[PDB]
């Protein structure tokens, strides 16, 4: 089957991070040739989502994989591409994110695997704008900012340290583009960590991760 391969993959790739660069062209080929309908494009980015918000440490390799699929794969159905149908995908989950930043510190795990998964396709992720540059995709920029939001209302350390790790992450190219822009996001989100900072009951070392944010940005 389809998800016996994409799965046997994703496990291998799991195991074995280095495999990529020398297996990555034969798994595009096998699917190249077996993924032939819209359906079957649809369960191949349902795998490898969740893949990516499941299995802890694969947020960079989902993406990595993501972007690959997104420039390798040759079906074009006229329901949406690979790139269109996980970016579809990722809005499901993202409209849950108000309540999915409370429940309990395992629940909130997936939550994490899902905003570190959206914070490294947001950087890998590359579209041909426009202009026929390449781009990143506008619908992650958007949802990194309201992620960060609820993250810090929510100030309970487990979700304090994802906020770090997205913004030690992203942070550098999300302020270039707020800026390009002429957005105040980076000062909002600013305000926010300070926030936390002055009236969290959070971890100290939460607090001073915080504090070393707001002197890069």
């Amino acid at each position: 089957t389809l998800s016996e391969y994409v799965q046997d993959f994703l496990n291998h790739l799991t195991e074995q991070p280095g495999s990529f660069e020398t297996e990555i062209e034969q798994f595009a080929e096998t699917l190249n040739g077996c993924v032939t309908t819209d359906d079957a494009l649809q369960e191949l980015v349902e795998l490898i989502y969740q893949q990516a918000t499941s299995i802890p440490n694969f947020s960079y390799m989902g993406a990595r994989l993501c972007n690959y699929l997104s420039h390798h794969l040759t079906i074009s159905p006229q329901s949406g591409n690979f790139r269109q149908l996980l970016l579809q995908r990722c809005r499901t989950e993202y409209e849950v994110k108000d309540q999915a930043a409370k429940g309990d510190e395992v629940t909130r795990k997936r939550f994490h695997a899902f905003v570190l998964f959206l914070g490294e396709l947001y950087l890998n992720l590359e579209i041909k704008g426009t202009n026929g540059q390449v781009t990143r995709a506008d619908i992650l920029q958007v949802g990194l900012r309201e992620l960060l939001n609820a993250l810090f209302s929510n100030p309970m350390d487990d979700n304090l340290i994802c906020a770090v790790k997205l913004l030690k992450l992203t942070g550098s190219v999300l302020e270039d583009a707020w800026k390009e822009k002429g957005k105040m996001d980076m000062e909002e989100i600013i305000q926010r960590i300070e926030n936390v900072v002055l009236d969290a009951n959070c971890s100290r070392d939460v607090k001073q991760m915080l504090l070393k944010l707001v002197e890069l940005r």
